[PDB]
């Protein structure tokens, strides 16, 4: 006889069963480690398990391999080596089999084949294709993870925070990492398939994607490291005409596919965070547990330094030059898997940066490390190591030139490399620090023992002091718009009672210290501090006078140094601070049915004293709808006016989904916004 076959299914609850669901539209998708129905439709005569003797088979490289674990046959049996297949029912001409991956088998895309041989002849033929994932709910793979919430906000969570703005004062911007959108995945395999060590060797590569430290470094790469095939092109001076503002993007979505579309073409301005956002919806969607996370006053760029220096004129102007600023913030990922190549105790949080730095022989990312080795302060172990921990535990001196030969060392009490060290909280939308999983606290012996393990026990701190502290004060909130004071806030704790010179400046800054031009100064040549008090100088920064040079970010650095000529002291103290943009209102108008429409009110309320024009409201949010969908405001809004404007959304799948909006205008841009949504059954 003949086995016949007129069928193929592979089933839907395969998708609710690997957590793949929405990834499940026109091709299976799975998660290795974890078995999936299969039922098999035959004509006329079912299976023979007397005569009938069918073997499974199952190919992904573009260059397959028994060996290299990147291709396998398998017998059908009701036993059950790892690659399994087993008949778990049959009847009528129908049979359901259950196929069982390893929980290290390749990812990628897999071509499933049947071997059937109905004595003799019988016939062999190819059954369908579908794509295996890293799996974070099978104990047995490298990326598991014990709680379900952080599985759900790790793997499943397409909407998030990416904190931005200032240590003094925290930003969350509202992220689309989308990564279960229509396409996103096919990307996603494509942006490994043209990779370096793919294309250096197909075999090689497509085989080594069963590890996921091996796949976290190859993606974290393809976004910006080496674009002799990336996906964005960085850009920082602040000119972004010929394309993207990178504080205009609201969800790698968008930059994937304009990626892809443009036949692979680096697509046009991204920043640090930017490129941590694309790596973690591309890591999200193969299976990785990842979350993007933020360091402020990161010592960046460095060439890994545990010491920097920095000679500032008698006005704590850093004269420097070809030195790195410290960045007021610096974006990378974090990735859980275990580390089955390092000495044991390790497995967990790998920091994976996407962000090229200059480094002690070239241009490249770094990551995966560990994070608990950051901590430890074993620099030794495998991954850029030495610069994630410069990146948090960098050390920072300030001179100031003496206008008649050498620098004098300052008292800096302002400043500290590696603070709120922040990520999106688990199943919340509230911060979490992490800055206690990278640093032991200060003083501390654990601390001791680190910095030692890292030699950068340069930690004697200046407890003496000359009897004088500054800081700078805000007062209260400042809106990106209007005018305000900031102070330089002298306190004295001395019998003494000095005169000083303070020289007080404010600049424009972006969001990694490229400082530009003073928009406020004030110096006092003789300032008076009687004994033990306080003395609070003002300084007016005005709209006026640092909108020409604002970025996208809304950052502005003060910065103030008090000399005290007799003892010949300097004192420094610098802030940035963060001009807080208009709100967005977002009312969500009719009922939050499943596929039913659904329309999203956006208010704005210019605060400039000017008007506004050329205003464009964006929104997205995977889950709320499948397109990017963008109004234009066809006329100016004047200094008072408010704009508003609505969106008609067709949500197609349940459950809660952040709608992220952003605006866009001549004289305000980029000011995000978002809002819960909870879609519920249509009925
Ligand atoms: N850069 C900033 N942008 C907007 N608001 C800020 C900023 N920095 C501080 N604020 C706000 O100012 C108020 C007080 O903050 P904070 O206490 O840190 O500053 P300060 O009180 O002026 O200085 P200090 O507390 O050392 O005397 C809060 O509303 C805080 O959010």
């Amino acid at each position: 006889e003949l086995v016949l076959e007129r069928c193929d299914l592979e089933l839907e609850t395969n998708g609710r069963d690997h957590h793949t669901a929405d990834l499940c539209r026109e091709k299976l998708v799975v998660r290795r480690g974890q078995p999936f129905w299969l039922t098999l439709h035959f004509e006329g005569r079912n299976y023979e398990a007397s005569v009938d003797s069918l073997t499974f088979s199952v190919v992904t490289g573009p260059a397959p391999s028994q060996e290299a674990g990147t291709k396998a046959r398998f017998p059908l049996r009701d036993a059950v080596g790892d690659w399994t297949a087993t008949v778990v029912d049959q009847q009528d001409c129908t049979l359901s089999l259950q196929l069982t991956t390893p929980a290290n088998a390749p990812i990628g895309l897999y071509r499933l084949s049947l071997e059937a041989s109905t004595g003799y002849q019988g016939s062999s033929f190819v059954l369908g294709h579908f794509i295996l994932l890293f799996n974070a709910w099978c104990p047995a793979d490298a990326v598991y993870l014990d709680s379900e919430e952080e599985r759900q906000e790790y793997v499943l969570t397409q909407q998030g925070f990416i904190y931005q703005g200032s240590a003094k004062f925290i930003k969350n911007i509202p992220w689309n990492f989308g990564q279960f959108e229509d396409g996103i995945l096919d990307i996603c395999l494509i942006l490994l398939d043209v990779n370096p060590k793919f294309l250096k060797n197909a075999g090689r590569d497509c085989s080594r994607r069963s590890s996921p430290v091996y796949v976290g470094r190859v993606g974290s790469g393809m976004v910006n490291c080496n674009d002799d095939q990336g996906v964005l092109l960085g850009r920082w001076d602040n000119n972004y005409g010929d394309g993207v503002s990178p504080m205009s993007w609201i969800g790698s979505v968008d930059i994937l596919r304009r990626w892809k579309n443009h036949g692979c073409q680096r697509v046009k301005y991204g920043q640090c965070w930017v490129f941590a956002a694309v790596a973690c919806t591309v890591l999200r969607c193969l299976g990785i547990p990842t979350r993007v996370v933020t360091n402020y006053n990161s010592a960046h760029d460095q060439n890994s330094n545990l010491l920097i220096e920095y000679f500032r004129n008698e006005f704590g102007e850093i004269q420097g030059d070809k030195s790195e600023m410290i960045w007021n913030f610096h974006c990378w990922v974090e990735s859980w898997m275990t580390r089955p190549d390092l000495q044991p105790g390790y497995e967990g949080w790998q920091a994976l940066d996407p962000t090229p730095q200059e480094k002690s022989e070239g241009t490249y990312c770094c990551g995966p490390v560990p994070v608990r080795a950051i901590k430890e302060g074993d620099l030794s172990t495998k991954y850029d190591a030495p610069f994630v921990f410069a990146e948090v535990n960098a050390d920072v001196v300030d001179w100031i030139q003496q206008d008649d030969g050498s620098v004098h060392k300052s008292i800096n009490r302002s400043l500290i490399v590696g603070l709120k060290i922040s990520t999106k909280s688990v199943g919340r939308d509230e911060r979490e620090d992490i800055t206690h999983t990278y640093k032991y606290p200060e003083g501390s012996s654990e601390e001791r023992e680190a910095f030692t393990r890292a030699n950068h026990l340069n930690k004697l701190a200046e407890k003496e002091e000359t009897g004088m502290a500054m800081r700078i004060r805000v007062g209260q909130s400042m809106n990106m718009g209007s005018d305000f004071d900031v102070f330089a806030h002298i306190t004295n704790n001395t019998a003494e009672e000095y005169v000083c010179r303070l020289l007080l400046c404010a600049r424009t800054v972006s969001y990694n210290g490229i400082l530009g031009p003073e928009c406020g100064t004030k110096y006092l040549l003789n300032l008076n501090l009687e004994p033990f008090s306080e003395k609070s100088v003002p300084l007016c920064i005005l709209y006026e006078k640092y909108r020409d040079c604002l970025t996208e970010s809304n950052l502005i650095k003060v910065r103030a140094l008090l000399v005290e000529p007799v003892i010949n002291s300097y004192l420094l103290a610098e802030r940035d601070l963060y001009l807080e943009n208009p709100e967005i209102k977002i009312r969500i108008l009719g009922e939050p049915k499943q596929k039913r429409k659904l329309v999203a009110e956006v208010s704005l309320q210019n605060p400039l004293p000017v008007a506004l024009e050329g205003c464009t409201f964006t929104v997205e949010g995977a889950g709320l709808t499948e397109e990017q969908k963008t109004v234009e405001i066809p006329d100016p809004v004047e200094a008072g006016e408010e704009v508003k404007v609505r969106m008609d959304l067709l949500p197609l799948h349940m459950g809660l989904h952040k709608l992220v909006v952003n605006f866009e205008s001549d004289k305000l841009k980029a000011v995000k916004g978002f809002r819960n949504v909870i879609i519920g059954p249509a009925l």
